[PDB]
């Protein structure tokens, strides 16, 4: 598995304040521009929500979150994601088992605490809920960002 880099980028976005005074750890949003940054790939910027339509925009998008985590391990950025009616959340998408066999781990910060983050451990499953965990997208870059 090839997603290392990805996984180096987050660990390493984790500690950084993509906006002044806010670690990256609660701010879902500007935690995807530093891993993005750190990674040489164009992300669009905003909030969760306006980051969304651009992905759904101008990504690739795939159709489970099995296929989200082969692109994570074939090197290839994925961003999980979805829309709010005021807040919207993304994420990063990492290779490795499926939880309950269905949703991938990821990297998230969160303005809402260690119950809406993750550092690689906590699937997309575990961080959205029962109901927005089966609603999820998944965008992949089109060139991968690791060796």
């Amino acid at each position: 598995s090839l997603d290392q880099c990805i996984v180096n980028a987050c660990k390493n976005s984790w500690d950084k304040s993509y906006l002044a005074g806010t670690p990256n750890k609660d701010n879902c949003s500007g935690f995807v521009q530093s891993v993005a940054a750190e990674l040489g790939v164009p992300m669009p910027r905003g909030n969760a929500n306006a980051m969304v339509d651009g992905l759904e925009q101008s990504w690739t998008k795939l159709a489970s979150g099995a296929e989200a985590a082969q692109k994570a391990a074939q090197g290839f950025l994925v961003i999980a994601g979805l829309k709010g009616r005021t807040y919207g959340h993304v994420a990063v998408v990492i290779s490795g088992p499926l939880y309950r066999q269905k949703y991938p781990m990821c990297w998230c910060g969160s303005i809402a605490g260690a119950v809406g983050q993750s550092q690689g451990l906590k699937s997309v499953g575990q961080v959205w809920n029962r109901t927005d965990r089966d609603r999820l997208n998944y965008y992949v870059y089109s060139l991968a960002s690791c060796s």
